[PDB]
DNA sequence: TCACGCTGCGTGA
DNA sequence: TCACGCTGCGTGA
């Protein structure tokens, strides 16, 4: 595997792989937190995040999406994962939001989409978790719920194509990527011979 | 295998049975909720509760303990907290009540989780432990405002922390139950 | 379906 | 240690 604070793609998991649970996504190293949306250290940056349709805003447009941080029922602070993510934007950490001088020079963020994101996004998978590639932070800002939240614009910068495109649907088919289940999960669950 | 809304002990699960995880305690049947403290419908009663030290408002003395409900917001005798109150042998009362002949209330299987050892010597060291049948003696509200219950034990087989009970566990072979493949892959990860 | 809940765990700090 | 948290499940409704 690779270090936890490692930035960028995990070697061997191309764009379009599909795990069923987030523990498989973790063991794969693509997104190490079992539950948390963001993986980051406030002193370094954010290494990976998940879109599971948590926030009633957070508009998902494929190559572009808005995203909201962690905290709170009370105001969100620019600390921990919130601060970690903003560190990737090619701009000095500003406590009032910043924009990127050449956004493509930001730290890379791994991004996977989850079936629960379908509540708000046409780009979610029908099932499980799909690593949709690399994004960079272009902008971040605070806004009002009725409380203050920290939000982020993310643009995609990966060489391999989005899995929902024609080119990407061919990469998913040619590389033979199928929904990967935990060893034993399918076989074990098929046994519903309880009492009746 | 007795329905979900069955009162009293589960056939085949003796007092002192041990499971490492809450999921096996639901497969067992003794306590079907995976997370929730109480199993109970608001017009029938409660079937099982777990002592996992979740609330400041709790005292555990073994043969009896006092228990807390569901809720930084005032509680109500609704849903599960309504359910437990019907297990008391006295008509439901929004002001709290006590049972005359508490032993004719409806049985409640009590599971003890290791997360209660902090404030109870009677909790197990590891995992979960089925400790028999308790009945509701009395229930009342207390100050935020919360609902509390007192539960005495009414089960013929001995408690697993006594001499008689500890003798049943050794002789019945009840040892800590783990999921298949848990110990295998966790020894794997332990050595790394 | 829908929301809840005495979980349980790897990682940041 | 504790803080943290875009899990996941059965459950009543």
């Amino acid at each position: 595997i690779v270090p936890a604070n490692h930035f960028g793609p995990i070697p061997g998991v191309p764009v379009g792989t599909m795990w069923r649970f987030r523990v498989q996504v973790s063991e794969s190293g693509v997104h190490r937190p079992h539950v948390a949306g963001i993986h980051g250290r406030s002193n370094d940056g954010a290494y990976s995040l998940v879109l599971a349709g948590g926030y009633e805003d957070d508009v998902d447009n494929g190559n572009y999406f808005t995203y909201t941080g962690s905290g709170g029922s009370s105001d969100q602070k620019l600390t921990n994962n919130n601060r970690a993510l903003a560190l990737n934007c090619h701009s000095p950490i500003n406590e009032k939001g910043a924009e990127a001088e050449d956004w493509r020079q930001g730290k890379p963020v791994r991004v996977v989409r989850n079936m629960k994101g379908g509540k708000h996004s046409k780009y979610a998978p029908a099932e499980g978790n799909r690593y949709d590639g690399i994004y960079k932070v272009v902008k971040y800002w605070p806004e009002r719920s009725g409380f203050l939240v920290w939000r982020y614009l993310l643009r995609r910068d990966d060489t391999e194509p989005e899995p929902w495109t024609r080119e990407g649907k061919d990469r998913t088919r040619q590389l033979g990527l199928t929904m990967q289940y935990p060893e034993g999960y399918l076989e074990a669950l098929a046994n519903k011979e309880k009492s009746r």
